[PDB]
């Protein structure tokens, strides 16, 4: 069911914690929108943490949902796995092993982010063992106990190496898109 | 992965099977339909069997899939090879499978013997599941990877573990029966 959480969302994906909270990673968010799935912009809770965005909405979106834990990162060494959906209608879960959660610079942008490493290698190559543009938004998740806890969404990449980056939430976030 | 080579994964008996060429067809033996009298459309007479343990090859003698070009078939690939297993699901789910393959070797599942290739599912911490790791029902998906310019065929599903982080294909053998 963790696959009917992950939903095309503007140059990206975003992931479904619960049927009223959306989470994406910011750069991919449609621009100058003025509602979200057919929400009004007064009606949702937006929490903007650098490339980190939360939607909370005043009504259940996805009342076929059961709420799932989000966490800021997660322990290192802990392996995840990226469920990343493509257009062409493959599912593809990565595992990672994840790194230290550390305040980076990609491109521009500042991402307080987690590095991980893709079992797939760094030798690996072909975009079906490995992140690419238009992959960013795909949930960071893994299993806890009973529970499955979902801590990020990928937001980098190198281009030949097997590191990758998702952000995490914070504390601090603006209010505005 | 292409879409053409996505349509080359085809449902067949209790599972799966892959078109390596116009005329050439592979499965996991396992899942062949019983008293088949014939597959897609040409009856059994027509068709040259090379069943290999549970590695089946299916030529025909006319192009079943014309619009395609054929492929490179391997027995297993090399130890260490990243595949991705070509998994179809009956809701039109696709899902390539990430895989470290391990060793060629000559297993015992069930009874059956399977010469085959392990490799580790690189999907998360624990593959266990429909979500991150293959179920009955898979068997027959191809594990598939590219060298170079060209996408490699090295072998079908034939097992997992329970936890279902390891799995198994069953590769192709120069020896082999030509009868179902
Ligand atoms: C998702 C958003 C989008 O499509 O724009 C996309 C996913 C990329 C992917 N391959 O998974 N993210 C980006 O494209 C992102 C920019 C957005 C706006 C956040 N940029 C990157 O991920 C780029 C690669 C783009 C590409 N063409 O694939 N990656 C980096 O710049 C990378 C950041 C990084 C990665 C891992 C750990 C730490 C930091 N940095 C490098 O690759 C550096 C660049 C040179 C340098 O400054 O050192 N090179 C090396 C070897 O680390
Ligand atoms: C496809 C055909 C079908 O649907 O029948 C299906 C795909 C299974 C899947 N989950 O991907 N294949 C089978 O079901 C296959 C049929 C055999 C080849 C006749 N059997 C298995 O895959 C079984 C399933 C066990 C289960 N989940 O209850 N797997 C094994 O027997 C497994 C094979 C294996 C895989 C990797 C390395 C070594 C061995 N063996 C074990 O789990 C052994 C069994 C020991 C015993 O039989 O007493 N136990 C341990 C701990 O390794």
């Amino acid at each position: 069911t963790l696959w009917s959480r992950v939903t095309k969302f503007g140059s990206g994906w975003g992931f479904w914690v619960s049927p009223t909270v959306f989470i994406t990673t910011t750069h991919v968010i449609p621009t100058s929108a003025k509602e979200f799935f057919g929400e009004p912009l007064t009606s949702i809770a937006i929490h903007r943490a650098g490339e980190f965005t939360l939607f909370r909405f005043s009504k259940k979106i996805r009342p076929d949902l059961t709420g799932m834990i989000l966490e800021e990162g997660c322990p290192e060494g802990t392996v995840c796995s990226v469920l990343i959906k493509r257009d062409s209608g493959e599912l593809l879960p990565l595992a990672v092993r994840m790194g230290a959660i550390a305040s980076m610079r990609i491109q521009g942008r500042l991402v307080h982010g987690q590095s991980g490493m893709l079992l797939t290698g760094a030798n690996a190559k072909g975009m079906d063992l490995g992140t690419i543009p238009g992959d960013c938004g795909a949930p960071y998740v893994y299993k806890r106990a009973n529970d499955w806890v979902v801590c990020g969404v990928h937001a980098a990449a190198t281009k030949s190496g097997n590191t990758v980056v998702c952000a995490v939430q914070a504390s601090e976030g603006e209010t505005t898109l």
